[PDB]
């Protein structure tokens, strides 16, 4: 929960602190799957997800 | 070591926090892998370990 997720000009997926601007790109095992969705994530496909 | 590991209903594996009941489905890179074994741990095969 100290990640912030945003998404650069390839529309690539990076995760950054909030302490410092570091950003790294996002990986598959920095993720938690869950059933349900929200009306704040963002909508994307399988072929756009982190690989 | 927040966190606790139990089996749900269709003896699938979970992990909570054991502030909040917030149950989640266990992946492998949640897991470390050790030489020995102790004698409180759950026998599974590898066909039924977290995906
Ligand atoms: C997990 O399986 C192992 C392997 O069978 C069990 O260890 C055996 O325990 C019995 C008593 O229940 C002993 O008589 C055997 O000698 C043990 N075998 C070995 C190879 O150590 C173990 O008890 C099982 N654990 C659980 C929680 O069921
Ligand atoms: C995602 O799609 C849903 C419908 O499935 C829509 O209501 C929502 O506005 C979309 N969200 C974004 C961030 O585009």
């Amino acid at each position: 929960v100290q990640l912030t997720l945003f998404r650069n000009l390839d529309d690539k997926f990076y995760l950054t602190p909030r302490t410092m601007y570091q950003p790294r790109v996002a990986t598959i095992s920095d993720f938690v799957q869950i059933e349900g969705c929200d009306v704040l994530f963002v909508n994307a496909t399988v072929i756009e997800l982190p690989g």
